């Protein structure tokens, strides 16, 4: 079957983990568990087509730069995550974006902008800022909960239809 290599990326504690797991294992991961790197491999269906999710979940330690151009370049689609309570987190997409794009030889990699924790009050980054960002890199913008599900399919299944329109 068709297979859309999906790669999490973003700074860490952002939720790129337990977006993923909400995804594949339907659960909030409340915990401290910070990963290296994790593969998902998920037979799902989107729009009627059978199709595999593979999906890698990378870490937002800074110390993993190296394994980070090799997952970059087979990856189809990025997920770009920052947490709307974390400023620095929003602010450091813009280094995640401009490494897919060298690595990638490309200025139009199909990407979404999640930004995640969307159920905290304590927002710091308002949602016009990035909608804004999202706008200049000509991507879309979705925001997201992994505690509570909302956003969460509509995130990877739009990056899977990015991935099909590129
Ligand atoms: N309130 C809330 N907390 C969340 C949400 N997403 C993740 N968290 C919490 O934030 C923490 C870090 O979440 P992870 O998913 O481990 O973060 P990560 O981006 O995978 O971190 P690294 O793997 O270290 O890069 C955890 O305590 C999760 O429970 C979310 O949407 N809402
Ligand atoms: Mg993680």
């Amino acid at each position: 079957m068709t297979e859309y290599k999906l790669v999490v990326v973003g700074a860490g504690g952002v939720g790129k983990s337990a977006l993923t797991i909400q995804l594949i294992q339907n659960h909030f991961v409340d915990e401290y568990d910070p990963t290296i790197e994790d593969s998902y491999r998920k037979q799902v269906v989107i729009d009627g087509e059978t199709c595999l999710l593979d999906i890698l979940d990378t870490a937002g330690q800074e110390e993993y730069s190296a394994m980070r151009d090799q997952y970059m370049r087979t990856g189809e689609g990025f997920l770009c995550v920052f947490a709307i309570n974390n400023t620095k987190s929003f602010e450091d997409i813009h280094q995640y974006r401009e490494q897919i794009k060298r690595v990638k030889d490309s200025d139009d990699v199909p990407m979404v902008l999640v930004g995640n924790k969307c159920d905290l009050a304590a927002r710091t980054v308002e949602s016009r800022q990035a909608q804004d960002l999202a706008r200049s890199y000509g991507i879309p913008y979705i925001e997201t909960s992994a505690k509570t599900r909302q956003g969460v399919e509509d995130a990877f299944y739009t990056l899977v239809r990015e991935i099909r329109q590129h």
